[PDB]
């Protein structure tokens, strides 16, 4: 009863293994430059390569990408409040390669 | 069309609210103290709270947490490899709430 279930290694690093996951990241974070935070949620949910390779000198990339396009409210400190479509990249596919 | 599909609103808020999600953590930085990275995978698929609560006051927390015992390789300079079992925290259900 007491007895815990163990996930096995193979399941572990295949689990972590690089790959499209969710996450949710900030929006004015996904601009280029220094944007001001008037965006609601602040935060929003795209699929982002992540995962840990096993070789030092390899991380995860993407290999094919794609966009989503979200309606978000924009309130800027002097407008009234108003709704935007932003188009936000999306990370399809990913693989392990070759850091630089 | 070459319409592409616009995720409203109550959608793109929703999947952004705080909420358990998986997400690939570094094995060490788990670790309360330093600890040499000697597992692998050095990362691992964890259930953490994350989110935003549409007010910068308010915070993604757990309201309930449980375990997850998964099997990893030790490797240490030193050492020969080795299977180590490893038990994790694990974020069950998140809630908003203030700051602190």
């Amino acid at each position: 009863s007491s007895e815990v279930e163990v996930v096995p290694f193979q399941e572990v690093w295949g689990r972590s293994y690089c790959r499209a996951l969710e996450r949710l990241v900030d929006v004015v974070s996904e601009y280029p430059s220094e944007v001001e935070h008037m965006f609601s949620p602040s935060c929003v949910s795209l699929l982002r390569c992540t995962g840990c390779c096993g070789d030092e000198n390899l991380h995860c990339v993407p290999v094919e990408t794609a966009n989503v396009t979200m309606q978000l409210l924009k309130i800027r400190s002097g407008d009234r409040p108003s709704y935007v479509e932003l188009t936000f990249s999306q990370h399809v596919r990913c693989e392990c390669r070759p850091l630089r």
